[PDB]
């Protein structure tokens, strides 16, 4: 047993944060959260990637030193993510000294086992992606200022030629072993098809990788290569090591580091259980990262979730679709927008954000299915005693609904683990819709007069239903799930832990929380 260790990719500090990074870190957060709700110990980890030519030149463009610039931008990121009301255990920065120590340690480790040598790289490169590309991965396209240039087929950004004496990691040595790892662990890359892509790529062949760069090129704004000040460590070998650094930092109550353990075992975090990333950076996480680790005698991660790219109104996120997530959060609600991001598309798909679409999913899932159920379920009209009634005899119809509620956890457990947050959300909302049909059917408004003894069995099942679903929706709706429980008057101990996935863990005679006359759970908006 280990600390469950979930990651978010650390982001380039060249520009303000947006929905893309909020999205990636939310997925990180939800996986971390669910596992905590399971009662497991967890370490979630978002951060910023600060070194390298991309950011270095981003600082030059804004007429200011990288030190001042990166600190400032990295600050916008901590602010955004604080306001997004997450629950991550650390915000890492590659400018941090303890990190640098680890990168140098890893570098040395790799050198030691003869898998780094001094070579050349003569080929293409995208500064904007800090990615080496082969000629097949570039095409003709327009420079800014209209000039003919070469653009990346992956990114679309400008690619410049590079002819440098660089340090080379022996990636080609590791293709057969990588291929075993992909096959030995047929669920280590999700969604499935993105796995297949990785395997096709590795099936063809791997060249050795340039893991250092000419100091000059980077504007001296990267971690030096050990034993050779003339070089700096490739931004990605630096950036990828952030996962190993967070696994070795010890953190205090204010979220600041205090110490860097010598060994990764001391904190029982490494290797990552889930590396949430974007499809755009798969090759580094699924080919490079594991290759480095094997070289160095380290463990490999368990799972890499590579997701799709958001767009707004089908047009791509605006360099020049203004998208402030914190405002859309203030507009519609923070849990509401978290939900929408997680529900509106799965990891296989390139989601398309639309205000009107979210108004729909708010008004017709959160408000009208979930919210609606709760408002009836807890009411002086139906629940005249404001308690949890004792169940009478169970109808077969009762037993059907219950079986759905008994099963619902085990199913969502798989989907959360896959991970597929979408097929875990619907899974719950299938059970919420059922619970709702049942109640319309049983007509408890009528039963309060005809058959109070039967109304006990109806109200109780509903309540336990609404409870087990809300419990399993916690990581999606962290703040509203607490409001739901408060209305239900569930004890705090029954809001966490697998013991409370059991049907009927809250016993009858439990008193409902106070009834506020205005209290609406989710607010129906204009179309
Ligand atoms: C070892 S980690 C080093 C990573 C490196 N520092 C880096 O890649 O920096 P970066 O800010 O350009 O990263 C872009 C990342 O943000 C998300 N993302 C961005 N745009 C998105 C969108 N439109 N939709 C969904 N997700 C998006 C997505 O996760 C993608 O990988």
């Amino acid at each position: 047993e280990k600390v469950f260790f979930v990651t978010s990719p650390i982001y380039y500090v060249n520009a303000a944060p947006h929905i893309g990074h909020v999205y990636s870190t939310l997925i990180t957060d939800v996986i971390g959260r669910y596992h905590r709700v399971k009662g497991e110990r967890v370490f979630a980890l978002t951060g910023t990637d600060e070194h390298g030519q991309k950011v270095a030149e981003a600082a030059k463009q804004k007429q200011v030193s990288p030190y001042d610039f990166t600190t400032a931008v990295a600050g916008e990121f901590k602010k955004c993510f604080e306001q997004m009301d997450y629950s991550i255990d650390y915000f890492i920065r590659t400018t941090n000294e303890q990190h640098k120590a680890v990168v140098k340690e890893l570098w040395t480790k790799l050198e030691q086992k003869g898998d780094i040598y001094l070579g050349r790289y003569e080929g293409w490169y995208s500064i904007s992606d800090e990615s080496f590309l082969t000629p097949q991965n570039i095409t003709d396209g327009v420079d800014k200022d209209g000039n003919p240039c070469k653009v990346s087929l992956e990114s679309g950004h400008v690619v410049t030629w590079v002819s440098e004496e660089n340090y080379m990691f022996r990636l080609s040595a590791f293709r057969e072993r990588l291929l075993e790892w992909y096959h030995a662990n047929p669920g280590c890359i999700v969604p499935e098809f993105r796995r297949r892509e990785v395997i096709r790529a590795v099936e063809k062949g791997l060249p050795d990788l340039s893991v250092s760069r000419a100091r000059a090129t980077l504007h001296n704004w990267a971690i030096p290569v050990p034993g050779n000040p003339d070089h700096c460590v490739y931004v990605w070998l630096d950036a990828l090591t952030n996962y190993l650094t967070g696994s070795r930092l010890r953190v205090d109550e204010s979220g600041k580091e205090v110490s860097l353990v010598d060994d990764f075992n001391e904190l029982e975090r490494f290797p990552a259980d889930v590396h949430v990333i974007g499809k755009d950076i798969l090759k580094f996480h699924a080919i490079y990262w594991p290759a480095f680790l094997l070289s160095a005698g380290l463990p490999l991660p368990k799972k890499i979730v590579a997701h799709g790219w958001w767009t707004k109104d089908r047009k791509k996120i605006s360099k020049s679709n203004v998208f402030d997530p914190v405002e859309k959060a203030e507009e519609f609600g923070y849990d509401a927008l978290k939900y929408f991001l997680l529900r509106e598309s799965g990891f296989s798909d390139d989601g398309d954000y639309s205000d009107k679409n979210m108004i729909a999913r708010l008004n017709g899932e959160l408000a009208d299915t979930l919210g609606n159920l709760v408002m009836r379920c807890t009411s002086a009209k139906i629940n005249v005693n404001g308690e949890w009634p004792s169940p009478a005899a169970y109808t077969e119809e009762d037993e059907s609904l219950i079986q759905l509620i008994k099963d619902l956890p085990g199913t969502a457990d798989h989907y959360y683990l896959i991970p597929d947050i979408q097929k875990a959300i619907i899974a719950v909302f299938d059970v919420l819709r059922a619970i709702n049909a049942y109640v319309t059917d049983m007509a408890p408004w009528k039963l309060v007069k005809t058959d109070p003894e039967r109304l006990r069995t109806v109200l109780y099942i509903t309540l336990e239903g609404v409870r087990v679903t809300t419990l399993l929706l916690s990581p999606i709706l962290p703040r509203k799930s607490v409001v739901i429980f408060d209305m239900l008057g569930v004890p705090e101990v029954h809001r966490k832990g697998i013991e409370n996935f059991e049907f009927g863990a809250v016993p009858p005679g439990t008193r409902l929380g106070p009834a506020v006359e205005g209290e609406v759970l989710f607010s129906k908006r204009s179309t």
